[PDB]
């Protein structure tokens, strides 16, 4: 709500089980019938309205303005029947941030242990992308953290999410009065000290989240308290380089960091810098 509608009949629609919850709804896998040519059946996320209709119409409007490949798929809404649907491509490895942990200090998609360094690095680069698209078209995430990234079969990532980051991940958040939730732990001076949010708002929330990449999906500032960590990030400590990650890419987060948001860099080069880093050679890497 901070920055055409394909509909769907509710017979196509079939719930299977719930996949989450949260105040303002819940999210359904489901099978839909008729989706795409190819398959005549197919899996999907549901997001059920708790039921708000004039959002509805406007967040949809949205959604199915932002479509690229690395930006969660919206296939539609079902309006036919209360309570209102939006319909999601299925991500099967879920949120990024509980991929990451599940990987962290085998299978289809990953090796066993943790997550190589290339891994890591294509994770980055998609999530990248997928910001590098929504800065092309002046949209504030606001909230962009690797919980609200999805992890799809051939680990594929995307940014995207179904509302309830707030409900799921609570911690990650700071209740400021009354209703308002800040996720003040990927928040620059900026935002916390004169609540201004911008693209570059967005590079410094990304360079945060190629830090919970690095640590397998750890807290930010997870040794502070709430405003302990406003104190820290209003004084300008930097969070300090893991363990898993190099010099180089190491980097690239402390220029997403810049106190003054003109001095950062712009998410393009972000971008480029992490694509060359995952499509490199593994004589080079194995260097780094
Ligand atoms: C990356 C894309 C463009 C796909 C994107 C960007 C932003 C959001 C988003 O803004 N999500 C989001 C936050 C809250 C939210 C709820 C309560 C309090 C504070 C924020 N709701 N939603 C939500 C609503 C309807 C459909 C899906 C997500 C999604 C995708």
């Amino acid at each position: 709500i901070e920055n055409c509608v394909h509909h769907i009949k509710r017979r196509d629609i079939v719930l299977k089980w719930e996949l989450g919850e949260g105040a303002f709804g819940k999210v359904f896998l489901a099978e839909c019938h008729n989706l795409l040519p190819e398959q005549d059946k197919m899996l999907v996320a549901v997001k059920a309205l708790k039921e708000a209709r004039q959002d509805f119409q406007r967040e949809a409007e949205l959604l199915t303005m932002l479509q690229h490949q690395h930006i969660v798929r919206f296939f539609g809404v079902c309006t036919e029947g209360r309570p209102l649907l939006m319909v999601f491509e299925y991500m099967r490895h879920g949120d990024l941030n509980r991929f990451l942990r599940s990987h962290g200090p085998g299978g289809e998609d990953v090796a066993p242990g943790p997550l190589g360094l290339g891994q890591l690095l294509a994770v980055a680069s998609q999530v990248a992308a997928g910001m590098v698209y929504l800065a092309g078209l002046h949209f504030v995430h606001r909230d962009l953290a690797t919980r609200n990234c999805l992890v799809g079969q051939g680990l594929v990532v995307k940014i995207g999410d179904f509302g309830m980051s707030r409900d799921i991940y609570s911690t990650d958040y700071y209740r400021v009065g009354g209703r308002t939730m800040l996720p003040i732990r990927w928040m620059p001076p900026e935002s916390i000290l004169y609540r201004k949010f911008t693209t570059e708002s967005d590079v410094w929330s990304f360079g945060v989240v190629l830090w919970e990449i690095f640590t397998y999906g750890k807290q930010p500032w997870y040794q502070l308290s709430n405003t302990e960590a406003i104190d820290c990030i209003t004084q300008g400590r930097e969070l300090e380089r893991p363990r898993a990650c190099p010099p180089e890419v190491y980097a690239i987060m402390r220029g997403c960091w810049q106190r003054e948001p003109q001095q950062r860099h712009s998410i393009k080069d972000v971008h480029a810098r992490l694509q060359a880093l995952a499509q490199a050679p593994p004589v080079y890497l194995d260097v780094l």
